[PDB]
């Protein structure tokens, strides 16, 4: 993203995993029941164990916390299970004492640079 080439022709996506940790609401926070997960709850794999494949190029440098959304400083969102229901339905991004659950993105955006993978083996 830079106003001197056309950022597009390169394929860059912005790979990402929230985090998370659970708490009765006003408590401590132990981890998840899913510590790895995506903004609705399903379970993904952690930033080490996400590598770059071949044709792929690590763009930005590890994991770091996204705060280009409403979220809390730290990237923390408000994730409160109300029961009855399994899962926080609603985010915000003020750390509120009913949170139950909070999570935040970690960035890593990649880039194919295009060139990596642009031939395929063809069999």
């Amino acid at each position: 993203i830079d106003p001197f080439t056309a950022d597009a022709g390169h394929t860059e996506f912005t790979d990402e995993v929230y985090q998370n940790e659970s708490r009765y609401p006003g408590g401590d926070w132990k981890p998840a029941e899913d510590t790895y997960t995506d903004a609705n709850g399903d379970k993904a794999a952690s930033p080490s164990e996400l590598t770059c494949p071949p044709g792929w190029e690590w763009e930005d440098d590890a994991w770091s916390y996204d705060i280009n959304r409403a979220v809390d400083e730290k990237g923390w969102e408000y994730g409160i299970t109300i029961p009855p229901d399994h899962k926080p339905k609603s985010w915000v991004a003020a750390e509120k004492m009913y949170h139950t659950h909070r999570r935040r993105r970690l960035v890593r955006k990649r880039k194919k640079d295009l060139t990596q993978t642009a031939s395929s083996t063809a069999r």
